[PDB]
């Protein structure tokens, strides 16, 4: 309608892009949300939405449910537990309404957002709020024996819940600016999603940089830095001159407030090139140089 509200118009516009994701076994049953990102049938969700199914593919049958009601099977193209993203493939489906993606770098504090979940899902919700913060590191608990991670989130005061998760964060132009993830809500920004989706589409898996160090945050609520707890034998850090008890304050061009920012900062680096790591050892400001390894447990 034309007497229709601002958020009602936007929610209706994106509805056909948003998808239900169900994984059924003879015992358990999971349900989340997803967004259609490619006309060939590529869908983005959270890793945690599909986590249990991917861990036990044998016994789990994952299906996609469209806004029109149609139910097709879906295959895992790939997943990244480190960024809580996953891509799913759907075969030979006609006239998918592909979501228009936005630019998460042009997002500002105060912008009005809709956290949109699957229209036909069971717990399913559409929530509204503003962007509370940009580039906010959030630790996420990887359930079902997945590794715990930190993501660089868009913080929103829109409520993100079971009925929302894996669905898009949508701005006022009906553009996807994030994937809903997790007392306020958090989203993975769409620019990161694009990079991760493309690495997953291309070769099934994604490789992240590592430095070889573990950290502890130095101050309680102030940005004092990330203290080095251990430097592992032969690590990029050790070869670079990171000592234990150093306080890391900048990795690349990104500043480092604490442990959480440290994790998201390292992920921003490229595996090949040399990168500066600013540090405060026993008093003085020294800028070490590190070349990050891949994080593979494989050649």
């Amino acid at each position: 309608q034309e007497p229709a509200g601002r958020f009602t118009k936007v929610a209706a516009a994106v509805a056909d892009s948003v998808v239900t994701i169900e994984s059924v076994s003879d015992q358990e049953g999971m349900q989340g949300s997803g967004v259609i990102v490619d006309g060939r049938g590529y869908i983005v969700t959270n890793n945690h939405v599909i986590s249990e199914a991917a861990n036990n593919p044998s016994q789990f049958k994952t299906t996609v449910v469209f806004n029109d009601g149609k139910e097709v099977p879906a295959n895992l193209v790939g997943r990244d537990p480190k960024t809580d993203l996953a891509v799913l493939k759907v075969d030979n489906v006609d006239n998918l309404t592909v979501a228009r993606l936005g630019d998460s770098s042009k997002v500002r504090v105060g912008d009005e957002v809709l956290a949109v979940g699957a229209p036909l899902g069971l717990r399913s919700t559409v929530t509204q709020g503003i962007v509370s913060a940009l580039h906010r590191p959030v630790p996420l608990s990887g359930e079902g024996s997945d590794t715990d991670t930190v993501i660089d989130a868009i913080q929103t005061d829109a409520s993100i819940n079971h009925g929302n998760a894996g669905g898009p964060l949508i701005d006022m132009d009906a553009q996807v600016i994030g994937i809903n993830t997790a007392g306020l809500g958090f989203a993975i920004p769409v620019n990161e999603m694009k990079l991760v989706a493309n690495s997953l589409i291309k070769d099934g898996k994604i490789v992240h940089p590592t430095l070889g160090i573990s950290t502890r945050s130095v101050s309680n609520a102030i940005a004092s830095g990330a203290q080095v707890a251990n430097v592992k034998a032969g690590s990029p850090a050790q070869k670079g001159g990171i000592l234990e008890n150093d306080v890391i304050v900048k990795v690349g061009n990104r500043a480092v407030a604490d442990s959480d920012e440290f994790v998201v900062a390292v992920r921003q680096l490229a595996i090949g090139q040399d990168a500066p790591i600013e540090v405060v050892r026993e008093g003085r400001h020294v800028t070490l140089t590190v070349k990050p390894d891949p994080d593979s447990t494989k050649l």
